[PDB]
């Protein structure tokens, strides 16, 4: 027995986003119970006459309306399963909602059995659907691969309203299709999410770099190891410089030989003499960095803001050239850098990432100025300058939170193999393009 809302707040919420410009508004939104709430919606949907837009919204974190339902209806899905062994599996792992934040789930599985998920993003207010319809990426993804490549199995509510439980040995059409589908197939109500042990602590350092050549060589060798670090990133600092940004996880077993373990890898690298800056937090406090951050720009109004993001998926042959024209070209806001390992991403999902073993994520997060239009146009004008450098070069990046909407850039995005099993997959899942037509891929 779910809840259709019409209030204006609920309506304003599920017409906006982080990127702060699409503003498709929907009829109602939906505020499920459980899983046969949502069936029972896109059910309706699926059997209505015009076959109106459904839509499920995670934190609202999109950049470009991609949870937004225009004259339709937008699902708010943001007792708890126990983390479960399992001897088949050789490990944990934990059903959560797919509303579940994963700040949330982490506090879940860290006080039943003080287990945690092996891969994040940077920021844990985001829904675990949310990031399974992405890729889900941080500074663990080079080794364990991103959050795609660490769920077990799946419940999806598809296009025709039905409920299907999928996972590699069952439906794993829908469940790859799913796992980066950009909500093209179904509404994840479950996800099975692989845990380990957590560490109780992190050392969380932090170096500067002069010369891109080396801070580059220094990220792709460290992400290679495997003695090594549990995070790697690294991000542009206006002087032009370039953090390299890096953890070692411990706990009570580990805690006397984490000093020893960090110097040895520090010893390796070519980072700028003196540069080293150090923090010793509990695991909790390091994941929820980016929170704590939120909460100063909250308190300065610096937070609702529009957000003119843009992500690239950079193949590394081509990061050299990609710096000189970018870095200190086009932008003369916080921009990461990290190298990540394909082998570590299953083919068979529907993420898109460049044709090479080792491609970077090159991340632009900049804040346009409050209440300030002609910043967001500027900012707007940087990206398309980024884009065109990119194309003009003939750099086979891919936009990761794709926000093309054009037939044959999608055709370009994919590529005509992975386009062709994209179309197959809604076709079979969502024939009436229901489900978040915000992304702006098909129509009905
Ligand atoms: C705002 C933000 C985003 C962000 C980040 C930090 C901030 C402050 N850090 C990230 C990071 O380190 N790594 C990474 O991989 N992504 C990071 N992001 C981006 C974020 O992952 C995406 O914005 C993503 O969309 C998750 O955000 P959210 O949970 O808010 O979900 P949404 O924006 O409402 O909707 C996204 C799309 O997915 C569909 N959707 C939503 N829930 C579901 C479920 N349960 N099942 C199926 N599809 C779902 C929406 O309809 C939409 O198309
Ligand atoms: O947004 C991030 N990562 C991200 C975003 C979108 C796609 C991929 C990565 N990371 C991050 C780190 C520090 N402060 C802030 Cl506000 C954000």
């Amino acid at each position: 027995g779910g809840r259709l809302s019409v209030d204006a707040s609920d309506i304003a919420e599920a017409s906006r986003d982080f990127g702060g410009v699409a503003r498709a508004e929907p009829m109602a939104v939906f505020h499920p119970r459980a899983a046969g709430d949502v069936a029972g919606l896109v059910g309706a949907a699926f059997r209505s006459a015009r076959g109106f837009r459904v839509s499920a919204r995670g934190h609202g974190h999109s950049i470009s309306g991609q949870a937004q339902a225009a004259g339709g209806v937008v699902v708010d899905m943001s007792a708890r399963a126990l983390p479960v062994h399992s001897a088949a599996l050789g490990g944990h792992y934990v059903d959560v909602w797919g509303g579940e934040l994963w700040v949330d789930v982490l506090n879940w599985t860290l006080s039943h059995g003080g287990l945690a998920p092996r891969s994040w993003t940077d920021y844990l207010y985001l829904s675990v659907g949310g990031t399974l319809s992405n890729a889900g990426i941080s500074g663990q993804a080079f080794h364990h691969g991103p959050q795609i490549s660490n769920v077990y199995e799946l419940d999806v509510v598809t296009g025709k309203g039905e409920v299907v439980t999928c996972s590699e040995t069952e439906n794993p059409d829908l469940f790859f299709g799913v796992l980066g589908g950009l909500g093209q197939f179904g509404i994840i109500t479950r996800a099975r999410i692989a845990l380990e042990r957590a560490p109780k602590r992190v050392r969380w350092i932090r170096a500067l770099y002069s010369n891109f050549s080396e801070f580059t060589a220094d990220q792709e060798r460290l992400i290679s190891l495997g003695r090594r670090f549990d995070y790697v990133e690294g991000f542009v600092v206006a002087a032009v410089l370039y953090c390299l940004e890096v953890t070692k996880n411990y706990d009570d077993e580990t805690a006397g030989s984490v000093d020893q373990d960090v110097d040895t890898l520090l010893g390796e690298l070519n980072f700028l003499p003196g540069t080293v800056f150090t923090t010793d937090l509990p695991y909790v406090d390091f994941l929820d960095r980016v929170h704590k951050a939120e909460l100063k720009l909250r308190a300065k109004g610096m937070w609702e803001v529009p957000h003119p993001w843009l992500n690239l998926f950079v193949p590394a042959s081509r990061i050299a050239d990609f710096d000189r024209g970018v870095f200190r070209g086009v932008l003369g806001g916080p921009v990461l850098i990290y190298p990540m390992n394909k082998h570590k991403w299953d083919p068979r999902s529907s993420a898109v990432t460049p044709d090479e073993e080792v491609f970077y994520l090159v991340a632009f997060l900049r804040s346009a100025l409050p209440g300030a239009p002609e910043s967001l146009e500027a900012l707007a004008r940087q990206n398309q300058r980024i884009l065109d450098f990119c194309a003009g070069t003939g750099i086979g990046a891919k936009q990761y939170l794709p926000g093309h909407k054009a037939r044959h850039e999608w055709a370009e995005h994919f590529g005509a193999a992975r386009w062709d099993r994209f179309a197959r997959l809604k076709a079979e899942f969502d024939p009436r393009a229901i489900l978040a037509a915000g992304q702006g891929i098909f129509r009905p």
